[PDB]
């Protein structure tokens, strides 16, 4: 169904959806693992299914069609804890490139392309546990898709060799965030 922001289970999957109160977003959970996002001149917004919790091994599939009109991105998305870590496997974006900005660690290879890894500090910014000042991890995807498996073990597996130690995973979702811009997207997670 059609809902406001917030955080539960559907028909098998854990979903989580928020946005930045500006409006232009509709947000629909559909039949299994499928979500459907629907914007249109929106402000900040982040919405999708997976688990609750994650875990470090998972191969994540997901399917459907994806057509931004602007800045968005589709990802595998979650947090751990201890340490604190947000996370991103960007797979498709639309005109920003995600890690812009973002100090770049490595490269890694997985499910058909390679990724570049970054690495970024958020300071006093909101987070599972509160305010609070964490890194957040990208593996961005050189050649852009809508559908396939991410193995998530290799990306963290990378990020690992590179420093980075996830504890306790919290939520995985695979995610449609929007930022200020238009479009549509219906993905099924499985």
């Amino acid at each position: 169904q059609t809902i406001q922001p917030g955080t539960g289970y559907n028909n098998g999957y854990f979903y989580s959806y928020w946005n930045d109160g500006h409006g232009g977003v509709t947000y629909t959970n559909g039949p299994g693992g499928q979500f459907s996002v629907n914007w249109s001149n929106s402000g900040n917004f982040v919405g999708g299914k997976g688990w609750q919790p994650g875990t470090k091994n998972k191969v994540i599939n997901f399917s459907g069609s994806y057509n931004p009109n602007g800045n968005s991105y589709l990802s595998v998305y979650g947090w751990s804890r201890n340490p604190l870590i947000e996370y991103y496997i960007v797979e498709n974006f639309g005109t920003y490139n995600p890690s812009t900005g973002a100090t770049k660690l490595g490269e890694v290879t997985s499910d058909g392309s390679v990724y570049d890894i970054y690495r970024t500090q958020r300071v006093n910014q909101p987070s599972i546990i509160g305010t609070a000042t964490f890194y957040q991890y990208w593996s961005v995807r050189r050649n852009h898709r809508s559908s396939g498996s991410v193995n998530t073990a290799n990306h963290f597996n990378a990020w690992a060799q590179q420093g980075l130690t996830l504890g306790t995973m919290d939520y995985q979702i695979v995610a449609v965030e929007g930022y200020f811009s238009s479009g549509s997207a219906s993905i099924t997670v499985s």
